[PDB]
């Protein structure tokens, strides 16, 4: 079946936070509280704040995977386009055909499942850094949500799950995202309709 979407804060009271960055022009990435909701720009870089009202132990995981948010297209894998996914843009440890990767991060492991053929991105859980409350990933999306023949303007979320290092599920917390080339200015069209 379809991956769980199903909000979960489970045993350390996992909670996504997201930077307030607002909407200027030159936002890379800026995130809407009213509609739960990230606009982004292609492979810029894409904050993801996790809050936990207690540590995780080391080894624990965090996974970030992408779903087509309708019902008729929820079964079909969210991957990049013709195009971008035959553009060698690569850093060298991403699948050219993911769209989510971790930028930053040496320790980066990409999945292409067995069963279910879909593409996720997993990190090690970090806890905060010096001067922040919360612990941060940076994001890529290598595809615009207008892309022919890959999204084609059709929505997606990204789920993000706290996982143990025996891939127990710990949380799981979810958002949607539209990648485009002008965020600040999708934001706020979206939000006075
Ligand atoms: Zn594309």
């Amino acid at each position: 079946s379809v991956p769980s979407q199903k909000t979960y804060q489970g045993s350390y009271g996992f909670r996504l936070g997201f930077l307030h960055s607002g909407t200027a022009k030159s936002v890379t990435c800026t995130y809407s509280p009213a509609l739960n909701k990230m606009f982004c720009q292609l492979a810029k870089t894409c904050p993801v704040q996790l809050w936990v009202d207690s540590t995780p132990p080391p080894g624990t995981r965090v996974r970030a995977m992408a779903i087509y948010k309708q019902s008729q297209h929820m079964t079909e894998v969210v991957r990049r386009c013709p195009h971008h996914e035959r553009c060698s843009d690569s850093d060298g440890l991403a699948p050219p055909q993911h769209l989510i990767r971790v930028e930053g991060n040496l320790r980066v492991e990409y999945l292409d499942d067995r069963n279910t053929f879909r593409h996720s991105v997993v990190v090690p859980y970090e806890p905060p850094e010096v001067g922040s409350d919360c612990t941060t990933i940076h994001y890529n999306y290598m595809c615009n949500s207008s892309c022919m023949g890959g999204m084609n303007r059709r929505p997606i979320l990204t789920i993000i799950t706290l996982e143990d290092s025996s891939g127990n599920l710990l949380g799981r917390n979810s958002f949607e995202v539209h990648v485009c080339a002008c965020p600040g200015r999708d934001r706020r069209t979206e939000e006075e309709n």
